[PDB]
């Protein structure tokens, strides 16, 4: 079970944590990856989760892409969670640095509603370029299932909690 989280709403919780370390500790049913459409887990959360699986996530992902083609921005797929979780829900939030529509962030968060409980990062935050305060707002206003958000950056976590409406 999840420990040390601050409750933001009925169903959204938040913690200043490294999502890889959190996943290894909890071994949740679902860990969300901040994926791109190609499932190329190079950096940010995706690079870190993939490195923790010894690249097994990338090998599985390349086979998934070879069979199915790329995901849509705002879409997702369920793959193995490897040593981190039962499943990994790869969700593609819009990458504002690639000129993608920020309105797709709500569509991206809607994927979380297919799972009762998830360990997740803030979608489109970090190297995806969106405002994490906005991502948290969209998360709380979209996700209805139980989401445990791991925010790596302490200063960002404090800003998110202190500005939460």
């Amino acid at each position: 079970s999840f420990s040390g989280y601050l409750k933001l709403t009925d169903n959204v919780y938040i913690k200043n944590a490294d999502i890889v370390e959190e996943a290894k500790k909890v071994k949740p049913t679902v860990v969300v990856n901040a994926a791109n459409v190609y499932l190329k887990h190079g950096g940010g959360v995706a690079g870190a989760l993939n490195k923790a699986t010894n690249n097994a996530m990338q090998v599985e992902s390349d086979d998934y892409i070879a069979t199915n083609g790329p995901l849509k921005v705002g879409g997702s797929c369920v793959l193995s969670g490897h040593n981190l979780a039962k499943h990994c829900l790869h969700v593609v939030g819009p990458n504002v640095n690639k000129g993608e529509d920020i309105q797709l962030l709500k569509s991206a968060y809607e994927n979380f509603n297919q799972h009762e409980v998830l360990l997740a990062p803030l979608l489109s935050a970090g190297i995806f370029g969106a405002d994490p305060i906005h991502s948290l707002r969209v998360c709380v206003d979209t996700v209805r299932t139980n989401v445990y958000l791991a925010v790596f950056d302490k200063n960002l976590y404090d800003k998110l909690v202190s500005s939460f409406l």
